[PDB]
């Protein structure tokens, strides 16, 4: 079985693939535009994918991986009335480029389903879109689409660290999602049937994507402070206890 | 630091300590009596507990290890509307013996607070107790009392597997405990603060503990397919992704 | 496939079996026994084993466990020119109880083949017994015998510290033994097949076994600074990478 | 901590960086040139490494990751009595190129050392040329120079697999290397102290060369099976037996 896995308690350029207005500063991975003083800048679209590309699914041998990730991130608003768009952890196509901004969180162009995009998100949405969003903030899991297949409610804690889970399991092709606010005491979990052969290419890049609103006002930081990764792809035909000692 | 895990994907009498009823059939861990021809009886108490004992924290030092669990469980009730009483994970001192059946789950004695019993328990409850239960089926953390202190609902699928994740942060004293229902594509999720200094000694044995009701006709399963632990103790002063690849 | 790992980086008599003079001292385990004033003392037999079974195969499937163990070990004599006997790592039935002292090392009766010992040792012998040793310091294989099937040279470093890495593989039969001292940039390599199926019950107690000199003057501490160990069984059909980060 | 590590029992192109005649073909990662019949061709010259940087030193906070590999590789030569050159795994800066053929491994460009190339190699080298070499096979380590710092005896069993251990401990400065051929219980072991801070560039990619002789009929394979790596670096100040098993 071949495996691969990182764990990153603080971040560096050198094994990233950065786009746009993604940044490390000070150990910290900065996926959206902040000002010198500390201020989230509108408008910003910013992407990190580690610079390995995972095999997800084996055509010839008919295996999928199992994999796990957890990060903690932390989103940041001046005004919690008025913040904007999101972060989220996603698998894309390995030279895959930047999309829409703003509600689109940098990974879909529309709201129907684009099968060409074959990208896996798990979304953390800080803004009700409406044209296709729930009324309260949510945790949801979007294939080929900004509109997500399933979602859940989440109590998001302004500039409070978020300690979050994904597993994928091959053998019941269970996607988890589970996200925690360890200062708030708080919880939260999705979870949804994804068939990783029908939407993602064979290989592809891990990583985050995230963006701050469309108008002036409706600003957050998007921060990941640490990020660990671990998958197993089986030959022919994911000791989950061990894996989050790693990260979270 | 010192590190202890372990994976059982089939389980063996050899390396438990068995306590009661518990016992393990064709590499299934039935914690809970069940006939020849697998009818669930009444009245039943079993325990399960690795041979190793795990130091949970050090005096001398002030450390407090962090530490990962997940297991696989199915109850299978042949009436749902009569069954009882539940299972859960547990930590509890070395030498330790059942205390009472039925509805305290062989854990605890009554619902106030008993600091000399020094167990820390996640319960999965399928039975309304209301001396000191919620209304529905859920998810609890108990310390030193039956009398959870901090629930949520399980919507509990009857005889169908469930995905167990535990897990403790030493940084932020933050337990939290998962399940999921995969063919349900069901998850649910709850967080306490537990300071296991002032809770535990400090080595516990770790495992498992479950019930059957205490009427005839109020009967299930109880049983545990696949379990994982992994601990970690630092020296002075748990990657989970790579974890539950082990596990589930 | 079921897996159980440990490290201990400091030692605890509670995760131990403790049998004679083997003690844990400031976190060293001491196999044999030294004074007030750190005196190694003679006639010394001391062993240390893990307090969980572990299964090395199967024999309703055919499985046989792949296993690694690393510690680190110190024999410091007073005086180099008379010192006995050593130390040594074992795979002995589980409820198995000390053998013959000094030049056996607590491990063996006799030179000739008693197959209902079923034990195998990888020993670093310090004392030259003739009777069945090499003519210097080796290090050995032995299969229920204290006369080695294999033995290597060993350039032992009075009182400097010993890194060992002992492998077994499933596939090859190949159990191979390393040794460095890193103060001296000094390595030793013992390699031999041992079908462990032939040797070996289906469950076994690993750890240590050491002695001092049956004459007054020949003494020498026998202490295990630190200890790694993980086994693999596969239910029907090693990454030694990781392994000796997390072990050494 | 910072954690990175992978195991390919198979090889893919599309997390390697592949290098002059190096390819991948069925699941192996074949370094130099083979025929369609499968004759291996003289005058080849193949790299491989993988993807993502290491972090092998910070200058910044001191601290030297600890890392391991393993991996299992087979030279194959049609007439033992004419084969060239040999493989070896390397530490090279990250956008680093070829350098001589035959003899020099793709590695250096001479004899004397030249601390502008910052490579650390271990190579294993079946072809006596003199001008620096010992005079049978052997293991050795090369720092920026061909002419290795210290070697060992090798035994190179023609078409038979070599199981293969390097290890570098921070704290020691150690590098240890061995070589198992399973197939004829034979082992053997290097270790030299090397500082990595004096040698290679902060960030390094890791990998293998390897090269077949400068004549017409001094032909071999230089294929690997199978490869694991794993490295540590501490933020401000290896477990082998768990590695070896995923690893090996
Ligand atoms: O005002 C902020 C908002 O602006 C909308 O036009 C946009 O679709 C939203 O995603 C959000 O950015
Ligand atoms: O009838 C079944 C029930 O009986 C009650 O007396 C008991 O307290 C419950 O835990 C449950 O076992
Ligand atoms: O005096 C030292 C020696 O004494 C021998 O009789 C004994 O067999 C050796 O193992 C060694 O201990
Ligand atoms: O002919 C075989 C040999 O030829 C030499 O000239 C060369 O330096 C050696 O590396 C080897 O390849
Ligand atoms: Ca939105
Ligand atoms: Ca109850
Ligand atoms: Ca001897
Ligand atoms: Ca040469
Ligand atoms: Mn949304
Ligand atoms: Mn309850
Ligand atoms: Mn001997
Ligand atoms: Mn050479």
């Amino acid at each position: 079985a071949n495996l691969i896995s990182f764990t990153f308690k603080k971040f560096n350029e050198t094994n990233l693939i950065l786009q746009r207005d993604a940044t490390v500063s000070s150990g910290k991975l900065r996926i959206t535009k902040a000002a010198e003083n500390g201020v989230p800048t509108a408008g910003s679209l910013g992407r990190a994918f580690y610079s390995t590309p995972i095999q997800i699914w084996d055509n010839t041998t008919g295996t999928v991986a199992s994999w796990a990730t957890s990060f903690t991130f932390n989103l940041q608003a001046p005004n919690a009335a008025s913040p904007a768009d999101g972060l989220a952890f996603a698998l894309v196509p390995v030279g895959s480029q930047p999309k829409d901004k703003g509600g689109f969180l940098g990974l879909f162009d529309s709201k129907n389903y684009a099968s060409s995009n074959q990208t896996v998100a798990v979304e953390f949405d800080t803004f009700y879109n409406g044209g296709w969003d729930p009324t309260e903030r949510h945790i949801g899991i979007d294939v080929n689409s900004i509109k997500s297949i399933k979602t859940t409610s989440w109590d998001f804690a302004n500039g409070e660290n978020a300690e979050v889970l994904i597993t994928y399991d091959s053998s019941t092709n269970l996607l988890v999602a589970s996200l925690v606010h360890p200062s708030q005491k708080t919880s939260f979990i999705v979870s949804e049937r994804v068939d990783l052969t029908s939407v993602l290419p064979e290989w592809v890049s891990v990583g985050f994507s995230a963006t701050t609103g469309l108008s002036k006002g409706y600003v957050e930081t998007n921060e990941v402070l640490s990020w660990s990764f671990a998958s197993k792809l089986s030959i022919n035909k994911n000791k989950l206890a061990i894996f989050n000692l790693e990260g979270k």
